[PDB]
């Protein structure tokens, strides 16, 4: 073949993105990690997808987990392997030493199994194979130099055979050896490592394609999740800056605010509402979510602080009976503490839920509520995933944030999200004549014009009331004014 | 079979939550940890609850712990394991060594053993099996490869007998290798990790469902404790956000306050009293609890800075009679330094103290006192756990809090409980003509209206009173207001 | 028995509360540690107390140290181990190798020794046993496996004879495994790790009860102090928020100042005196320390910054004389560099000195001098130690602190010692018309009225004099006043 290397899509969401095509055909790939990174699965689901998507008969070589169970478990994702076993579209080739036997059977069986393996490829006319825990095969009695030669025997053959392989391997250090013997490493053409790194009690899964000989791939670890629908990696690094941009408008929910933005927000932008605690934000969100239920166009509300009944009561006080909203299925409300899942499972449920209610708007009440306990970056990386999907996805977005410090909050945001939104509305407390009076102002809008005036506003059983600006004050922004009361021009 | 993997219910508080159902039935679940982590308990509590909440007889294997003691120790949790074996719903398959050395019996292992076990199982209808410290068996002279096959031949047979097992291991490095030989992680079907991390000078026990082959489970490490009633895990990440929230209102205890709050505190919410030291907090607490008792409802005051005595005094000086509330069975003053337990243990002392008195009011004097010493990240999870529980039990709670800075305190909290609370009160000092004056202020009140004004707050013998506001000042929050006068 | 575990007291200062009761009866406890931690001192102290308190004899197996050696060191605490051996109350079993040369003698090992131990137990009707340095025993040629067996043999045998035991082990890394081979860790019913953390050229020994089978014990480590009285532990968490309270009051030494506090300091109260350097804290203490002698009461004043001579000095030119106090025995000045004792000691140095002279009042001149080279937490504890003691012991304790910054200290304490203290006084600077004027005021008092004003006081020959406030001035706190006309 005088042409470049040929790859093969695994149909594993996000993987074929990282691999600029996917596992190279004809060559064997090595995927390893510690006890639980998803390996077993990464192979199984590597085969399944093949069957169901191109009917490329798979051959699953075990070594420890009994064949019987490899199925019993695989039904957790809705994969009735039993079937593909009947329909000869996949052959589970048992190779796990029974409860008894003898010893000193070194390379003895390795030269045979390769005769057995070629049998299922030959017979079932296979194309994709996946040996799981090849490691427990050397877990008999062998040195490092002993491992490099038993493997190279297999891959060798399989490359002649032409089959495309995947090998499972165990590791004990998350960022250390690449496999117990640190030898398989240079016995593969491609090495992929799966990591389930701990951290402050939080578990984060990731995947990295260390090497793929003769081609390009995505360098670095990528957060993946294991769910009811198999390994799902999120190439938050992939996704291009190919976002749609319409000039159309939508109503903020406050006619007097819709003005201040030159006519509203854009059907293709991210709106950030920031302020100290109790500035309005939650109200905003609500008057944003509601304005969507108005024009009978479903939308979602993601509240991570308040709850089911607490958001009804509190909103109902401002008017807007959310009740009829859920009924006329033009608004559904999620809710759940951020501590209920890592930003990996969250980012997901976001998109996942968006794919069943088909939004038009979307409001995340408190962004700083997610950020909680998570690392700086691990968070920015979360905005992007959200701000990104909900932009190339026609979804308008409203993100609420709390500047951990009032009257003096020398910055819209604190996490540095400021530079990834299209509109910056900020609510702040102003101390006028010994009283905490609010003040909303449109800080920025890349598209439209928007008002540049700082205006106070009061909350009421009526909702937001954007009143007059502080036409006669100074240092207003700080929060601690100093009225002018200038003696005119002295007559 | 075509179904998913059905899990048995351990019956350990919260474990099931973490495991999502329980131990994969008919399968071998693992449980290793450094010594003193709990294991043996967990693997024993495994049976007892089963054999007494479902009735499934159990055969507890033991490699080192003698049967007498395995029974002697269990009397630590009030469990009579003697009985269970006096009825055939439990069997101590004593596999402990004998003080007579004797080489050659190392082979009889597994194979000859396995039969013993099963022989027992059969003689009891054993549904659950807890083999403790299987690791001390190959503590004769075995390799890493050797053990793998030794195990592969131990789980297998037990997997066959269609019985659910509990394998207990041990390790050394707290985070390092999961189980001694780095073989039990990849060889097992279920792996549980019992850690007893030092982290400072205190120790925080924690459990982790590392991996359950075939199903889902709570990823991560979760806090837990061992008490007379056994293991007690608190999955402060699996508590739903379905907090019953009504529109009722209880009275704060202070009249002028309730007005400023649009008419009082919602019986279903969490109040946060924050402010420089000396401002007032503890008072608002004492006046909070006074009320619960005036309406003859119960209330608990978890004190973390003063003794029951110094606390009763402070009250008399303010008018209310805590001395009474103690007998009129309408007040529980707990008292205990924050250093007397890891938050892990306190959350429970509280959780327990509540459902031992069903109070309508819970006061936590000085949340800061608890946070001193601990991380800010471990603090937030404690507040959340109490902020949450407190709610779910329709209980109104008042949490104190001292801001490490007096005056010019721009951020409510330096900690940032700020957003996880429903009602925020704010006391602060203000100089006015060479004199420190107190100043109350309702900051946010989610459900209702509430008064903006920042009024002067006077403390005296007759309790706390609210005077007028600093209506003619600029930068009153700055700690040093400039007096202006505008009149035609 | 159909009950819980039976525990035996050790009387080892504070251990019985950390272990909740004592060491589990008829069972062996392993006490490990790196060299110089205190193990033997723990082992001996046990048997020792077993005798002098409960007339309970004990067997002490010594694998390495010589018998006459054990006896000798023991004297460092004033314990006549020779005598207790002569009264047949304790037996030092000597399993120490011969200074000569022999490889074929201990061929019947363990089993052969056990009979001895098991003999002695009965010959001496001993109730307690402590085996010092088992490690050194098989430290010959053994694996992680050859130990677990040998030991378990001994342990079980000692369990059968119903002997409550103590096995001592060595370690290498401080927070590394619990014992040399990683097996005693589990053949033992109970685990005790003695540490010796050396953080910052300073050493701090602490004890932890890893595990006690079927019972309760405080988790984590507590710091201890080997002293002439042997092991002494302080579980600054095993203390209770249960101290006697009151309304009775006491003078401050400064009349005026007492009025601003509702009429004196409470008695059961801890007073904090913060303020920039040079604000007179030292002048309040002395005055406070002195007022206790006039009324005729015993008060202590621990120093950490000024000597004894400089103290008596400045205290003279300020009027009241400290000398007289000492003579009369109505006062006692300590003195000692913070650096010359590890807090936990100090804490104790104070406790004893307290138990010595029995004080009504105490003056800790500068907590924020002890705070030096110590961690926020390590110190936050030292405080709770003394603060919570003076209370349960009903003492009038006035402490001193220094705000690291002058005029404008946007806070009271940097280590937030407040909220633990009852009454906070506050001396600060004020720049008025090119001058450095002083300011004093009560920032909080828990059970009284106290003046809410910021007064200016003048220091001079007679002492501290408090005057009136800065009415017509703004920003008095930021240090830079703004006389507004
Ligand atoms: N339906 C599911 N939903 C969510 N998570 C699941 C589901 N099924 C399995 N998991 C998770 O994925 C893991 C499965 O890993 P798997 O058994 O496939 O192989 P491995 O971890 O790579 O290697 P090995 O388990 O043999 O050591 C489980 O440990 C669990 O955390
Ligand atoms: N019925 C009402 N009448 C008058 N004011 C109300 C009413 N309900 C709520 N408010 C006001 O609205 C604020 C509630 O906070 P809000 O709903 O704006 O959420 P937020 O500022 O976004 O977030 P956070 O929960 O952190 O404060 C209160 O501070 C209060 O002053
Ligand atoms: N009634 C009880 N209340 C509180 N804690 C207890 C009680 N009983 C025992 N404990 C604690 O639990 C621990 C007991 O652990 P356990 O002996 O059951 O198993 P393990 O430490 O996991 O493994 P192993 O002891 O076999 O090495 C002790 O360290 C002790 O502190
Ligand atoms: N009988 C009383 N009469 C007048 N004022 C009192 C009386 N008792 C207490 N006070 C005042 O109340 C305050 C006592 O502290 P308080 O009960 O308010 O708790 P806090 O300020 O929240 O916390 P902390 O006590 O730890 O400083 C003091 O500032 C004091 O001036
Ligand atoms: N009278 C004493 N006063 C203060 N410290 C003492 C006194 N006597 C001994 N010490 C200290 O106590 C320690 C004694 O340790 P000990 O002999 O008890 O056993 P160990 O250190 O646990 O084990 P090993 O000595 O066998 O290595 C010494 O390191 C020393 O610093
Ligand atoms: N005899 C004196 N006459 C007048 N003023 C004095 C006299 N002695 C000291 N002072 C004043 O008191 C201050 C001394 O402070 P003092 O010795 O009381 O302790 P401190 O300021 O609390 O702590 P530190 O000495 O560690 O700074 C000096 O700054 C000075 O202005
Ligand atoms: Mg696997
Ligand atoms: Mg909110
Ligand atoms: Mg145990
Ligand atoms: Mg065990
Ligand atoms: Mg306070
Ligand atoms: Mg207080
Ligand atoms: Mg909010
Ligand atoms: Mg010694
Ligand atoms: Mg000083
Ligand atoms: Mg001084």
């Amino acid at each position: 073949e005088h042409q470049a290397i040929a790859k093969m899509r695994t149909m594993i969401e996000g993987f074929d993105d990282i691999s600029h095509g996917g596992l190279p055909i004809g060559r064997s790939t090595l995927v390893s990690g510690t006890s639980g990174t998803g390996k077993t699965l990464f192979s199984i689901q590597f085969l399944y997808n093949g069957i169901i998507e191109f009917d490329e008969p798979g051959v699953f070589v075990t070594f420890e987990e009994t064949p019987q169970d490899i199925i019993k478990n695989a039904r957790s994702f809705g994969w009735d392997l039993a079937k593909l076993v009947d329909e000869g579209k996949l052959f589970i080739l048992d190779a796990s030493p029974d409860p008894e036997g003898q010893e000193v059977v070194g390379g003895f069986d390795l030269s045979a199994l390769i005769e057995r393996i070629n049998y299922a490829i030959q017979k079932y006319r296979a194309r994709r194979v996946s040996i799981d825990s090849v490691t427990s095969v050397f877990q008999q009695y062998d040195a490092s130099s002993v491992v490099r030669r038993e493997l190279f025997r297999l891959v060798a053959r399989l490359k002649q055979i032409g089959a495309t392989t995947v090998m499972t391997t165990e590791r004990i250090e998350e960022y250390g050896p690449i496999a117990r013997y640190g030898v398989e490493e240079f016995v593969s053409d491609n090495v992929v490592i799966l990591r389930n790194v701990l951290e402050g009690e939080r578990r984060r899964r990731t995947l990295e394609i260390l090497k793929l000989r003769g081609t390009s791939h995505m360098k670095g670890e990528y957060p993946f999740t294991i769910t009811d629908h198999g390994i799902n990696i999120f190439p938050l690094g992939a996704m291009r800056l190919t976002q749609r941009s319409s000039n159309v408008r939508v109503s903020s929910g406050v006619v007097r605010l819709d003005e201040m933005c030159g006519g509203g927000f854009f059907k293709d932008s991210i709106i950030l509402a920031t302020g100290a605690t109790g500035t309005g934000k939650t109200l905003l969100v609500s008057r944003f979510v509601e304005n969507a239920c108005a024009n009978k166009e479903r939308a979602i509300l993601f509240a991570y602080e308040e709850s089911r009944a607490q958001l009804l009561r509190n909103a109902y006080s401002w008017g807007m009976d959310f009740e009829e909203m859920e009924r006329q299925n033009l608004l559904k409300i999620v809710c759940a503490y951020p501590e209920s899942a890592g930003l990996e499972d969250h980012l997901q449920i976001i998109k996942s839920e968006i794919n069943d209610f088909k939004p038009a708007r979307i409001a995340i009440d408190s962004l700083s509520a997610l950020a909680r306990g998570v690392s700086n970056n691990a968070f920015r990386q979360f905005v992007i995933g959200v701000t990104g999907y909900a932009k190339q996805e026609e979804i308008t977005g409203l993100f609420t944030n709390t500047s951990d410090q009032f009257m003096g909050a020398h910055s819209i945001n604190d996490s540095h999200i400021s530079t990834i939104t299209d509109t910056i509305i900020l609510l702040q407390y102003v101390e006028i004549r010994g009283e905490m009076s609010r003040a909303i102002n449109v800080f920025k809008m890349r598209g439209s014009w928007h008002d540049k005036a700082i205006r106070e506003f009061m909350i009421s059983d009526k909702g937001p009331d954007i009143k007059d600006s502080f036409r006669n004050f100074e240092r207003i922004i700080s929060g601690s004014p100093t009225r002018i009361t200038v003696d005119e021009k002295s007559e």
